[PDB]
């Protein structure tokens, strides 16, 4: 009976697996981008900064923070596809010219295009990431593209 | 001995499909779904009239919102304001007037309607619209809502 | 009786796993997707041109759009009618004028051409598009169609 029963929940786990595996395709298609244990998607529209990390924190995650090239080609991908600047969620509001996560580490992994941060006009602590994948500071009220990291 | 190690595998392969499950139910949700308790609403983003919507949301294998309580009108309610735009609910009053019930012809078990309401406005008003408040109003059937499922 | 007992535990969460699974797929696919027997056909929302819809489709692990049957073709139908937008299946006939193929190779084992059709207009028709109404045209590879891809 036990053999019956395990027999029973392994084909039941064997689907599960199939199941889940297309599932995780169809999901993705078109706004997702998968990259190690890490998930970005594109809301699709774009926001300031506060609403943007606003979105991804209620939706249980937060704003994309690539920490590796790797990551960083995966949300370029979205942003190449929409053909929209991202946000990102490091920013230097606490203190001028030092990026942080939003948790307050100092960045581990850095893109920036030539002369980046340069702090124009005395008042871009946030960061957008270009259709090429580099780096740039904008003001944070501007409206960029939303992607999140899940 | 085989059917022991037969479960200890089952039990990672499962532990591996939960947390994976786990993350993947967030992504699906962002930015149009919105989770309370067992019921999932999702809106379909773009607004049609009450017949067209039912439709939709019917052949999705599910129905139109049909917030039960004060904290599933307050997760629908978040939908609509990021939508910006007021969403039909499945109750009608249009089998009798003045009685509003769900698909399956049950009674409400909540409601949330905004002062006066409902009010058959013009003698015409047999379905219902949730605005960016979270209120209730009784509003034509033949206008267009935001579409807005529960699964 | 402890592997009994074990075995009866991890079902539970399997068969509550499974539960889940299916109210999420239901969610994932409205109202941009439709499944039909084991596949599942998505669109992406927006139209491109034939080699860029190809590699949209393949980048994501699928193809583009393959109705293999009646069934099929209804289902994928289902979503052209949704977005009023035709789309581009994946089949060409690239290859050699007149025989239409699958990205595989094979020859098509189901076919819903319009009447008149494939009638590789200009000379230069080698892609297909299917209509509102279900029908099939060939149609130059260079036009942007409805991206809608199967899994
Ligand atoms: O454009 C190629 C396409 O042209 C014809 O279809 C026309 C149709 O005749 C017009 O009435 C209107 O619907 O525009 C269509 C597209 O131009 C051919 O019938 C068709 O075979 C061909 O692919
Ligand atoms: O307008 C704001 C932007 O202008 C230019 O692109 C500058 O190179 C860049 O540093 C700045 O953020
Ligand atoms: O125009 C229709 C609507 O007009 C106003 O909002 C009324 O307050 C409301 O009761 C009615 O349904
Ligand atoms: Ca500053
Ligand atoms: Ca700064
Ligand atoms: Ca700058
Ligand atoms: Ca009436
Ligand atoms: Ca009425
Ligand atoms: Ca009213
Ligand atoms: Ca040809
Ligand atoms: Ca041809
Ligand atoms: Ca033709």
């Amino acid at each position: 009976s036990l053999r019956q029963q395990v027999e029973a929940l392994q084909g039941q786990v064997q689907h599960l697996q199939a199941a889940f595996s297309q599932y995780k395709k169809v999901e993705l298609f078109p706004n997702g981008q998968s990259v190690g244990e890490k998930i970005f998607k594109t809301a699709g529209f774009v926001k300031p900064f506060t609403e943007a990390q606003l979105l991804c924190t209620q939706a249980g995650g937060q704003l994309a923070s690539p920490r590796s090239a790797a990551e960083n080609a995966a949300l370029q991908q979205l942003v190449v596809a929409k053909n929209e600047a991202a946000f990102l969620s490091m920013t230097d509001s606490k203190t001028e010219g030092k990026f942080t996560y939003p948790t307050g580490e100092s960045l581990v992994y850095s893109n920036w295009a030539p002369g980046e941060p340069n702090d124009d006009g005395g008042s871009e602590d946030c960061v957008e990431i270009f259709t090429n994948g580099k780096w740039n500071d904008r003001a944070c009220g501007e409206k960029r593209l939303v992607v999140c990291e899940f």
